[PDB]
């Protein structure tokens, strides 16, 4: 098990800030960017590109903060720094749907696994539950956080009904779906947080940002396991789909770390500062790992032995 640079993804003209990727469209990826866009790529593997822009997404008038795909493929809900989501109907390209009602940047977003609800964190300081027709049925306010909200989540164990979020005010915060109260707040942090990702059972949760430090919780028990120095600012985490392994975008490069033996499986560099990796998306197979950079480019990490 060993990763190597397969190729990279050139179309983008601002950074590249988050990637979606769908198993009912292996051939194709999304790639959310600060140019405004959202890149639907075609991926062609080939002896001269990797993957090729098909269709550009249009609509956000600033940087486009997340993305994500829904379960059949079809849609994608993007959030941006202009305050706002967007449903979009793939196939067309269009925007079927704007969810107005932050009153500052969006930061984060995020689909339940039957995608029926829809979540978002934003500058705010407030985490917003709407459904897919763009109306706000909930505000999270209150037992929130202190400060901006930089990345919402939901577990898919439907035992523990559950959404996942972190911020500015180093707090982790986990919450009950069913009432939207505050189940535990997870202290531990020492600087901000930038992001927050669950694990395919829905057991563990890694928190990650500026102290540099991967932090492990457990969402059963509402308690920390342990934590990963990461080295670096930690700008985005990812667990592996088909591996015991948790993937941590750490300033420059990507630190791959197995869970089991809690140590480095391998780490992704390039090679006066280096392009920062601001985002990490594992493919349908679980095969590749798509990273996006400060230098407006999405490479192409594949596993091999």
């Amino acid at each position: 098990e060993q990763m190597t640079l397969r190729g990279t993804l050139k179309g983008h003209n601002g950074w590249v800030t988050q990637i979606a990727t769908t198993p009912q469209f292996p051939d194709m990826i999304l790639s959310a960017s600060r140019d405004k866009t959202i890149i639907m790529w075609k991926l062609t593997r080939d002896e001269t590109n990797y993957g090729i822009p098909q269709r550009a997404l249009r609509g956000h008038s600033h940087f486009v903060s997340d993305v994500v795909i829904s379960s059949d493929g079809q849609f994608a809900l993007s959030g941006s720094w202009d305050g706002t989501l967007r449903l979009w109907d793939l196939t067309t390209g269009t925007t079927t749907r704007r969810f107005v009602g932050h009153t500052k940047d969006v930061l984060s977003v995020a689909f339940s696994s039957d995608n029926r609800q829809i979540v978002s964190g934003s500058r705010d300081k407030t985490i917003k539950l709407w459904n897919t027709l763009g109306v706000c049925k909930y505000t999270v306010q209150d037992e929130s956080h202190s400060e901006w909200v930089s990345c919402v989540r939901f577990s898919p164990n439907s035992s523990n009904p559950i959404i996942v979020s972190c911020g500015w005010d180093k707090l982790v915060k986990v919450w009950n779906l069913a009432n939207c109260k505050l189940k535990t707040n997870h202290i531990g942090h020492t600087g901000y947080l930038n992001t927050v990702t669950v694990s395919p059972d829905g057991s563990l949760c890694a928190s990650g940002g500026k102290d540099g430090q991967a932090m492990l919780w457990d969402l059963n028990e509402g308690k920390h396991l342990y934590t990963l120095d990461g080295g670096d600012i930690i700008n985005a985490l990812c667990f592996s789909p088909n591996r015991y392994w948790l993937c941590a975008a750490t300033g420059p490069s990507i630190k791959i770390w197995d869970l089991e033996g809690k140590i480095i499986v391998d780490e992704l560099k390039q090679e006066a500062e280096p392009p920062q990796c601001t985002s990490l998306a594992w493919s349908a197979d679980g095969q590749t790992l798509f990273a996006g950079y400060t230098d407006n480019l999405v490479r192409v990490w594949q596993v091999t032995i």
